């Protein structure tokens, strides 16, 4: 008889505030409408870091809205890009909660990076190699150290029951809110910030990505690179975000008045042991930790109505998770891969895409899957394109895959 | 009722092998007759970059047994020192506890690090700037992402249960415990290989941490500097370390013969939301986390014989622990600060001194805190100096405070 959030095993968490920024807009609800109106955040990037070093990847999404047109001198100074996002995103999202005044102690923030601070760590460097070790900033270590970002939010808003950051590269924000959960039906907390922030494109980020061999070089025509699914898929296209969410238990919510987005019913993380950046081509493990998810939310696969899959677009890797849809048994459900209208943010995209997995729940509807116009012989999903789906979804599964073979798979379901 | 450890609501998890490497030696067992012994790992630094750039700090413990003298050409060019010190540990780990065949479905692995693959960011940044973006290796992301050392062992043993990497500064490395422990009791694995790796000491680094005034500068007697607890303290000393656990249920354990070397009971995480570097002066928090991981374990704080400090030789650091320890009503136990001896590993010093403190349950014995000589009114605790301290110690917790706020206390019991 072991403990579910359907078998009353873990306490109810529920989704009851979420933020974002994005290539599209850097309000959630707006990025919500332009996705369904079928809007695209890749553009041709104009930056001169591009023509400068002639990169074979000149598309990608930048913010809407740069997240450094909202900070000051001193917020420059002493905060790295992950920190400064995430203070923005934080103070976002507790005004969208209605600054609520919760215990302190009862208070988590779990949020994932890909990397961090880096370009603190080749500021530092060029700084000492320039003038000497005093040159380095008494700064420096809070803002390189990787938990900068999430220990910035829970400074900001006095989050005292935990701070954490995992880090699993492309599924880091997912997993954020995996842990989240996990503190909360443990009992650590009773309300919990979490999501993932990541930084912007730059050369040396496209130069290291684009060097792998995982990218979309379709410059002709950047809206149409990125296609999660499609049968002229070449690899994903940078795409810029940002995105915490606001949980708690459903007694807490309901103490303090605040309306649920949906439910948070499970949580699974696997692992391939195949590859340190390629999917196991069976999606056997990536399966299991759809399985698991709903394990723990006492779902059966028959009840997935929707399934939020990682969409990088790269060939091997939607071969992949084909697979792994078919090994959890939730291949009827109708599936989108938003990395085809937002590209991939890494460290974010996992939170991101738990954000759209959470508001299709509250509206009933899938955004269509851009740029699936010849869908691959070699694999039959029920992907939702050319236009929004209104549907009965009750229950989704959101799906991220990281470098180094990390599977995450986060159970939603409606309210 | 709340499921504990004791009352069988957890099942019962056990250490069954340990690894480490440090500047005392190589083999764990070495390192513990040393520490015993009151020998330091500490030395003047011979290095270059010392005289380069006359740093503040000339004294630091490198690893006794240079982890690239076990490494070829080829792992040297396609994996980052944690990721190469992550893959030796892994393989002495796995020996010492006799090459056991497990089920991949239910091995993780969670590791923890302080940075990552961070002389990869320099490098690829300094080639690109010298020949353009060709010249960024097609390995560069999985050397550079935080995750890579876990991704490495994981691929290396097979863990397929999930492969996890929490960074919460200089408490990463018993975080890595804390959620492995985790994975096991909520069943999403039966055998874990836990624990953190960290980068060698250079100039950057000194450099960087010297800045917070965060270093002790006493390089004139090398062996005493590192004074934690100690009235005439000024700072930590850097000791290169990585350390690896195999913790598994007491079932796993029984039905493959493993003989247990200590319990695994409990694990509390808590957030100081006081500062980005500055602990909380009144210590609460931090010894809530201790509370939490009893709560957890079962235990009583008048149950608990042993606490293995984080000791950083910080003024406010030691002060503030002192009061945390007060809060959590341990402060009748025998307290170590290993850092004394070892110094201060980041990542991987939670992992070390996790292994230090089984070893501790396993033997009835406390090694003594080098350099105790005046102690300091504000730290009203008993702490271990002069000789080894024997006894029947039977529940022993393990503190780490990380920059940021981040607070991880491990209850352990013998066995
Ligand atoms: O994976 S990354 O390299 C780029 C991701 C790009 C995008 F997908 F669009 F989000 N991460 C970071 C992290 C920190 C950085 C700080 N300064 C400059 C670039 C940075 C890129
Ligand atoms: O905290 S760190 O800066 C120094 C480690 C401290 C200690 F281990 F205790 F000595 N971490 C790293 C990480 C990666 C590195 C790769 N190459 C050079 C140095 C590195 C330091
Ligand atoms: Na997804
Ligand atoms: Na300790």
């Amino acid at each position: 008889s072991q403990p579910s959030t359907a078998n009353g095993g873990f306490p109810s968490v529920v989704v009851t505030a979420v933020t974002a920024t994005t290539s599209i807009s850097p309000d959630i609800e707006s990025t919500w409408k332009g996705l369904l109106a079928g809007e695209s955040g890749i553009h041709a990037l104009e930056d001169e870091f591009v023509t400068k070093w002639d990169l074979a990847v000149k598309i990608g999404g930048h913010l809407k809205d740069p997240v450094d047109s909202h900070m000051g001198r001193l917020d420059m100074r002493r905060m790295s890009y992950v920190q400064r996002m995430g203070k923005l995103l934080g103070g976002q999202l507790w005004e969208s909660a209605g600054s609520p005044e919760v215990d302190p102690d009862r208070f988590a923030v779990v949020v994932g990076t890909g990397l961090g601070g880096a370009e603190r760590i080749v500021e530092s460097y060029d700084l000492m190699n320039a003038g000497g070790p005093r040159k380095v900033s008494p700064l420096a270590v809070q803002m390189i150290m990787p938990n900068g970002a999430a220990a910035v939010i829970g400074l900001q808003l006095g989050a005292r029951a935990g701070v954490m950051t995992p880090v699993s590269a492309c599924s880091s924000g997912s997993e954020a809110i995996a842990h989240a959960w996990r503190q909360i039906v443990m009992g650590d907390a009773d309300v919990a910030v979490c999501g993932g922030v990541e930084g912007p494109i730059e050369a040396l980020p496209i130069a290291a990505f684009s060097m792998m061999r995982a990218m979309s070089t379709r410059n002709d025509e950047p809206e149409r690179a990125s296609r999660p699914f499609d049968k002229d898929r070449d690899g994903f296209v940078f795409g810029e975000a940002g995105a915490l969410m606001l949980i708690e238990t459903e007694e807490h919510a309901k103490a303090r008045g605040a309306k649920p987005l949906a439910r948070l019913l499970g949580a699974g993380i696997t692992s391939d042991a195949f590859h340190m950046v390629a999917p196991a081509a069976d999606g056997v493990r990536a399966g299991r930790a759809m399985t698991r998810s709903l394990e723990l939310a006492g779902l059966s696969p028959a009840d997935i109505d929707h399934v939020n899959a990682h969409g990088t677009a790269t060939p091997i890797g939607d071969a992949a998770e084909a697979n792994a849809i078919r090994v959890a048994g939730c291949d009827q459900a109708a599936v989108y891969a938003p990395k085809s209208a937002l590209g991939h943010s890494i460290g974010a995209v996992g939170a991101l895409e738990s954000v759209l997995t959470v508001l299709t729940l509250r509206d009933g509807v899938i955004p269509p899957t851009l740029n699936y116009e010849t869908p691959d012989p070699e694999i039959d999903l029920d992907v939702v394109a050319g236009e929004p789906r209104y549907g009965d979804y009750r229950y989704a599964v959101n799906n991220s895959f990281g470098f180094g073979g990390h599977n995450v798979a986060l159970a939603f379901g409606r309210y």
